């Protein structure tokens, strides 16, 4: 079916934003979202699969790191890189698939 | 017998310098440290004691603070401020008091 890939450069954490942390346990909880629209939209919500395929992490601090898929619709999708604590992310990136369902 | 007061400053963190931990549970560990001479000297060590008389800490992690006496001579005395992992210090001084043995 029509199928779909591309990927997400989240870049350095310098860059990304404060979010509030859906875990107590977790603080200085940061991520770059992105919305992404399909080069081709779907009319039905596809499947997406999220792979992270490049990570550059300072050794100092443990290695902390998500890769979120928040929702998808038929045009596209959003997720994210995500880290917390003392995690230093100097880069960042995640290949997705997406799948007619 | 000769009484000698002062107060060491150590201001904000961010000026403070790395230094190698004492202990393999704390990390990041910094300070600043002072050697601090004595308007008069004595001919023997004389006994000094620390006081933190000022403190400005974040209060999204933990406060981790030490006024460490590293060493007195009779001409003065080494002492700093030190902090360690994710801690942020705003500002911190020391007063201190030396006494004649
Ligand atoms: C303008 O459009 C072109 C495509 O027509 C695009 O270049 C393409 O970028 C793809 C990534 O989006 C890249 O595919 C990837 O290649 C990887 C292996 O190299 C794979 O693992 C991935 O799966 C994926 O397939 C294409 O190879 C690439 N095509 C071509 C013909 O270049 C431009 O993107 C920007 O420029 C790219 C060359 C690339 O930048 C380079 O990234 C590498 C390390 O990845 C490194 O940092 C380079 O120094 C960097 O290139 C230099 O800096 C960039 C910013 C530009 O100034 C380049 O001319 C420099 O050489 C990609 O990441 C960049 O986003 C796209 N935009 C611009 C501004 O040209
Ligand atoms: C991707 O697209 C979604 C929409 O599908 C968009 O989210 C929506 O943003 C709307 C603003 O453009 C927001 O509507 C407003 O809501 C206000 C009340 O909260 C009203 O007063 C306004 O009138 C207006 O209606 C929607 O609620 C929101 N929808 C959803 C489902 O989230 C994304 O926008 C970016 O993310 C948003 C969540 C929001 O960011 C958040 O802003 C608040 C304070 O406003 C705070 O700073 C949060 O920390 C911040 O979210 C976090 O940081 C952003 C950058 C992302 O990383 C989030 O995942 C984090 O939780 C909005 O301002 C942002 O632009 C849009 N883009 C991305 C990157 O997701
Ligand atoms: C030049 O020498 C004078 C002394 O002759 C010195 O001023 C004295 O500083 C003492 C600290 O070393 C201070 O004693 C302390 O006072 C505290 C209460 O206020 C006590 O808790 C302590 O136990 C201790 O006793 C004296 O009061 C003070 N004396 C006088 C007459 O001023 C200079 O030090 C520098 O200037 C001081 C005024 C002071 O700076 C001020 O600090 C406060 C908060 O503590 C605040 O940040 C003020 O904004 C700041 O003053 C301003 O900025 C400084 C840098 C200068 O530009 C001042 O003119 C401004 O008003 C002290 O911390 C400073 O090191 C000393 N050096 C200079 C450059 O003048
Ligand atoms: C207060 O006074 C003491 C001396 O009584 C002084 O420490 C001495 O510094 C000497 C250099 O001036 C050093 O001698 C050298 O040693 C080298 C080998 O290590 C030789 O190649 C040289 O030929 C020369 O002999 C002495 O060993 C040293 N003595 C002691 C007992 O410590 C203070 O200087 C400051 O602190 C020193 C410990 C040192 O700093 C350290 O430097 C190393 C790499 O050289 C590294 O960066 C450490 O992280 C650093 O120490 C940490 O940071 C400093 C700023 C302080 O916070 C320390 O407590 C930390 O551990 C020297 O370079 C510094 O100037 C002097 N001042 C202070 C503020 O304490
Ligand atoms: C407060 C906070 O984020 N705490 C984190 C915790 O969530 C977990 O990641 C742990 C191991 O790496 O490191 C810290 O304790
Ligand atoms: C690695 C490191 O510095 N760890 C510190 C530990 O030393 C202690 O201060 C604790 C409670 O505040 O917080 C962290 O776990
Ligand atoms: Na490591
Ligand atoms: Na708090
Ligand atoms: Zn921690």
């Amino acid at each position: 079916q029509r199928v779909q890939s591309g990927k997400i450069d989240c870049g350095n954490d310098v860059s990304w934003a404060k979010v509030p942390s859906d875990d107590p346990g977790r603080d200085n909880t940061r991520e770059l979202a992105k919305n992404i629209t399909f080069a081709s939209p779907y009319c039905r919500p596809p499947v997406v699969l999220l792979s992270i395929t490049q990570l550059d992490v300072e050794q100092s601090q443990n290695l902390r790191v998500i890769a979120r898929l928040y929702s998808v619709s038929p045009t596209g999708f959003k997720a994210s890189c995500y880290t917390w604590h003392n995690t230093k992310v100097y880069s960042m990136s995640i290949s997705w698939i997406s799948i007619e369902n």
